[PDB]
């Protein structure tokens, strides 16, 4: 049994996840109160700790479970956070991990349950710790996910008119975006495809597809 | 004692150093000097001490494996697999950086019995040090398309082919060179200077630079 690498020490590895939600044309983020010391009451990311009988990818996916609720929400790893005085109760290295969803009638009856609350991303209170840096890599991260790929597939309906597609980039950017330009951006995206189908006014329908993933 | 319900964990170090000479891309390689796997192909690995932020763990690393100090990397992941590590349950953080060989000390590396293997040639690496290495080829891809790349990879007043050679051993791909040059004339953090190549392999050839303010990234991303 004994001990390879037993002369370096261990630690406490955190998991922060993140969670965005779209809606109405605007962008929340999933927050709560902190349940346990320190910063206890403040609020927070849904905050927790690999355990040893799991991988970190699914301590990101017990931890989202655990605090509000929501299963089958596939995460991406934000980075590992490990600056000495990040978390000031003891030295935790957390991995943050973060996904973009479609805010939905029986998830948010669940969420509310956990007393788990959507903030709109423009009216963040402050976070504790590292929380801030943490969200903005994810938003940065986003963004770029953004202008290579479908940035989900089911944020939008399957038929969609630029105009809808303009208010998903633009909550996700945070700014407002010029018509003419945003058009000529899009058509530079292969992964948008326009169909020959119109919205019921005359508004064309545009619809994601997998030629970013060749 | 807060946080005590949790376990605590080994955190592991790997450092990825790709090297950019003469048109192609190597990967800094060393034998593993502690067991399990003793004597084996692996990245620069160490774990992280109570001493330090895992970034300046990763600078520590590279220091004691290598000599090499100043390189600036970037976090590829952390890799938490149950069992990625054979003699323990260690997550380890994985770190890249693409740098200039010749601008390095190469006796000081040597020295460190560190040794930069071609990337098309690799040995098997330990544990899953490929898998490391993989997602660390995909970021220096992705950063290559959407962001200025290579100020301290050539020369400061460097040739359109030289700037080719970079993006080609980047992606691992011959690339069309009618393309290129128009993908060059929309990037605006290449300027064109009045100067000439009078010693290179095109004589004669526009000596270009880095536009110093246009290559700087954006701290928000553009679409
Ligand atoms: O980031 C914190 C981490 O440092 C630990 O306190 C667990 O909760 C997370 O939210
Ligand atoms: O990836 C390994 C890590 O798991 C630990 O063994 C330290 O060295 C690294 O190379």
């Amino acid at each position: 049994m004994k001990n390879y690498y037993s002369s370096n020490p261990t630690f406490y590895l955190g998991i922060d996840c993140i969670i965005f939600g779209f809606n109405e044309g605007e962008i929340s983020l999933l927050l709560l109160k902190r349940n346990f010391e320190p910063a206890m009451g403040e609020w927070s990311l849904m905050g927790g700790f690999v355990q040893k009988d799991e991988s970190v990818d699914d301590a990101a996916k017990r931890v989202l479970a655990e605090l509000t609720g929501l299963e089958n929400v596939y995460m991406e790893q934000v980075g590992a956070f490990g600056a000495i005085d990040r978390d000031p109760g003891e030295r935790v290295v957390s991995i943050a991990y973060y996904a973009l969803i479609n805010i939905n009638e029986y998830d948010r009856e669940l969420v509310q349950k956990h007393n788990a609350y959507w903030v709109n991303i423009n009216e963040l209170p402050a976070l504790i710790f590292d929380h801030p840096e943490m969200v903005d890599k994810a938003r940065e991260m986003m963004k770029q996910k953004a202008s290579v790929e479908p940035i989900g597939f089911n944020l939008l309906p399957k038929l969609f008119t630029l105009s809808q597609l303009q208010s998903l980039y633009e909550a996700i950017y945070g700014e407002p975006m010029d018509k003419r330009n945003f058009r000529k951006r899009v058509a530079e995206m292969d992964f948008i495809e326009k169909t020959d189908k119109i919205d019921k006014r005359g508004a064309a329908l545009y619809k994601f597809n997998g030629k970013a993933y060749r």
